[PDB]
């Protein structure tokens, strides 16, 4: 049920060993909204750092340091649920931005969207079917 979501997750690396751990702590009584609470942080942050992202990647001249510290951001975001596609991604980056290199910034930035969108809507069945 939520058991195969879950392994369908981690079989397919949406997620890797640090999500376990964290799961491993909603399955015990004793830490009651903290998962929940990290994974929503987590849908929140992403969502509004990729927003802004894409209205920086647009503007007549590319403030380069500003997206780079963005996607710095992204990539702690990430890394907190161990969404280990989308981190990778967020280090691509580095190398875009060190060359100012809007094209590759903007497919970069593609593709993190398609990753977060995807495990975000993994992440959203996951707290439904818990509630």
């Amino acid at each position: 049920q939520l058991n195969a979501l879950l392994s369908s997750m981690f079989a397919s690396g949406l997620v890797d060993e640090q999500f376990q751990q964290l799961q491993m702590l909603q399955e015990d009584g004793g830490t009651p909204g903290f998962v929940a609470e990290v994974v929503t942080l987590f849908c929140d942050d992403a969502d509004r750092i990729i927003s802004e992202l894409a209205a920086l990647l647009d503007q007549p001249i590319v403030d380069f340091d500003k997206v780079d510290a963005y996607v710095h951001q992204l990539k702690g975001s990430s890394a907190s649920v161990g969404a280990q596609k989308v981190k990778f991604t967020c280090m691509q980056f580095r190398q875009l931005c060190q060359d100012k290199n809007r094209d590759g910034c903007i497919m970069a930035l593609a593709v993190v969207r398609n990753e977060f969108y995807d495990l975000r809507n993994k992440f959203q069945t996951m707290l439904q079917l818990e509630q």
